[PDB]
């Protein structure tokens, strides 16, 4: 039968034991089990290069294909596999030709992931200037109704402008901070105004219900590697069959491009000489999760369910609060961000009005200059490697630090128990300046 | 004490399939398993570990392998980074080029370039609007080095004649098929002459000839070291100089190192281009160390591969009765790998004739004819033939009426392989003649 989940489950892994892995939502990890098979196709591929890779590769590439366009309820002939989710959202915006009048513009929020926001960047200069962007701020907490109503004035202003809101990039769960993002109204929106839903599920398969065929984006792309338990360069590519002949080539460009099985599948089987290996491991990844452990949903309620609980627990330990909006809709994923128990100075440049609630918040606590704000973030990552064997990535949001923790079917609430006394000395030892 | 003896004893150090003969390293290489065993280990790390090692540790074995890999190509480390592959780095300078507003740049290629680096160029053409073009210059093979250089210096003045302007070239260091050592030496000269960016893929490159990257100065050079260094498959170094390295705008793809308008930009720009198993990268000074310390160094490796190539090469020629690929100055086997024509004829084909040289029909005189619609089905017939009953893999070059089998010597095999090689080839060519491919 199944096995249980909490601490236990390490003997699957191959952790260090001294190490506590509070950021799986960053890099992901595999099970014993998955290494195995990843080694597994490696020896097969240099026993006898060419015929392996040459004709076993289409094979495991399709079984894969079909093991997670099964579990994410679409067809086989929409999904492919890609690097990554870095190259999944290039894929995508270095394809799209823009409106020759030079209107088109690209919306986005700025809760986006550095990689995808410069990649807009460079894409505006590449195509110089035929395309444009928007960027679409956000507060949190963020109620989904505010989210929501600033994208739908981003769309109404744009038009004022004489733009046309051409492309929108919507997260599924956002990288920092770990929140789910409302891309369900986003993407229904951008149908209603004609626009193209780039869903950047980074943060989406093995960890949040993606609902791909009720929502029907334009495009998804999702990192297995991140909560698939799917080896490291891996991410599902989801492009619906309206859509795949404006994915014109792959990245890079291989033999599978055509000059002006699918011709979309076959062009992402070979787009030069890589290491396969995490690809085909993902078969692997989705029977182990479904017959060692309970399935996808029981794996998807345990790791949130004590996100939420986990993520109190050291709100509590720190005096402080985790980052939720009045309906309980951002720790609707694996991952949950606790704030620290102290404040950063005003930056006299850019100087943010704090509201009400968030000054109250701030309660006569440490405060540290916002010249040492980078001072001490960078002495924090340190410290929680070198000193206490782990890591937290902390989001900079209106002069407060977030850390974000990631629960996972090996970690249970004595984890997050240890995480809050670890981050309460931690903040206690920032209180004392030894930053300096 | 001393080095270890090349041939069929080297294969302990490996992990082929001793039933598996690999004739073809070339398309794809393979590793030793000392190689293997640090691929492992880097893979091991990372799980231990997976943000300290990954965030970290990643810069500093990123560059102990660019320290490594630029002293045995002897360019200043600050020159090179690692990229995902041959292709991958080949559309890197493509996308990053910023052509010239009128639209007369042209990008200069010969008919013998890789086919995905061909059709990058066909969809680069297409994703700018066809502000850019290309020319291709067709290559006869065996082709003698001046001629080469002559459809060169006639296809820059055929360019100009148009009023259009070669802006970029495309050159091979050793060409794929036919595996074949390219004339880059003089090409890459004359794009200085001319003002053409030198784009050179030596995907067959590193670990197998001398690319003399100083001597002769390259725009952009790129190289497969998962081909001929026994790095494990997905790398490939990527050379630019200084003074090129800003028309590198941006990654493929982009990441956090792009900026919008110690250790320099550009070197910073390749480390963290999205999540990859960088396990390959870091085994490149694992590989070059290894081929020093047990082969006995690159200029040991290199020359015995190349030895090898023509011998065992004129080998396959004689127990076939054909002949290898070279020209008239010994100058196309200058590689690791030798092509060998197999001993029969493809029909002419009245959609596109091959009127051929007084010499090539004298070659083919006496030859079993194959018609030429079946060509292809004979083609893919000897491809499953010598891998599910001879357990083997030779690729063959169709170029003018004869097929030309490219075999890759390597430090595990010696002439009792290409014998084989010779050996397999006429058992398979005599049942060709026999119509058995139906």
């Amino acid at each position: 039968g199944p096995l249980p989940f909490g601490n236990s489950l390490l003997k699957e892994f191959v952790l260090d034991p001294a190490y506590r892995n509070l950021n799986h939502g960053s890099f992901g990890t595999i099970p014993s089990a998955i290494q195995q098979k990843l080694r597994s196709y490696q020896t097969a591929a240099e026993a006898r290069p060419c015929p392996f890779l040459r004709y076993q590769t289409p094979v495991l590439l399709d079984e894969s294909r079909a093991a997670v366009a099964n579990l994410l309820k679409v067809p086989v002939e929409t999904v492919v596999f890609v690097a990554n989710a870095t190259m999944g959202v290039n894929t995508v915006l270095r394809n799209i030709v823009w409106s020759a009048d030079g209107k088109d513009e690209i919306l986005y929020f700025d809760t986006i992931f550095g990689a995808c926001g410069k990649t807009i960047d460079y894409v505006i200069e590449d195509k110089r200037g035929i395309v444009s962007s928007r960027c679409i701020p956000l507060i949190y907490p963020a109620e989904d109704d505010d989210v929501v109503a600033a994208f739908r004035d981003a769309i109404k202003k744009s038009r004022e402008e004489g733009k046309r809101p051409r492309l929108a990039v919507i997260d599924v769960v956002s990288s920092m901070p770990g929140v789910r993002f409302p891309f369900e109204d986003i993407v229904k929106i951008c149908k209603e105004e004609e626009i193209i839903s780039c869903v950047d599920g980074a943060q989406g398969i093995g960890m949040v219900d993606l609902k791909i065929t009720e929502t029907d984006p334009d495009f998804l792309i999702s990192n297995c590697h991140k909560w698939l338990f799917t080896p490291r360069g891996c991410a599902v590519f989801y492009v619906p069959v309206r859509n795949q002949h404006l994915i014109r080539s792959t990245l890079p460009t291989s033999h599978g491009f055509v000059p002006q099985k699918s011709a979309f599948v076959s062009n992402f089987e070979f787009v030069g000489t890589v290491d396969n290996s995490p690809f085909f491991c993902v078969k692997d990844a989705i029977k182990w999760r479904e017959e060692v452990l309970g399935g996808e949903e029981r794996i998807m309620e345990y790791m949130t369910k004590l996100a939420r609980e986990g993520g109190q627990k050291v709100a509590e330990i720190l005096g402080t609060r985790v980052l939720e909006n009045s309906t309980g809709t951002l720790i609707r994923c694996a991952m949950v961000n606790i704030a620290l128990p102290f404040v950063v100075g005003e930056d006299p440049k850019a100087p943010v009005k704090l509201t009400e609630k968030e000054e109250k918040d701030v309660e006569g606590l440490y405060e540290i200059p916002h010249e040492e704000a980078n001072m001490a973030f960078k002495w924090m990552y340190n410290v929680l490697q070198d000193e206490f064997n782990t890591f937290v990535p902390m989001t900079f949001h209106r002069r407060r630090f977030w850390a974000r923790l990631s629960a996972q079917v090996y970690l249970e609430m004595s984890d997050f128990e240890w995480a809050g006394k670890t981050l309460k000395e931690l903040c206690e030892r920032v209180a004392k300046g030894e930053y300096k």
